[PDB]
């Protein structure tokens, strides 16, 4: 699993 | 700005 | 699991 | 301004 999140 | 990332 | 929240 | 982030 590779995963990523942003709130900008 | 909030970020995060994983493996795995 | 990867989660993120902003209030602003 | 309130932010939060997690794994996992």
């Amino acid at each position: 699993m590779v995963g990523g999140v942003v709130i900008a």
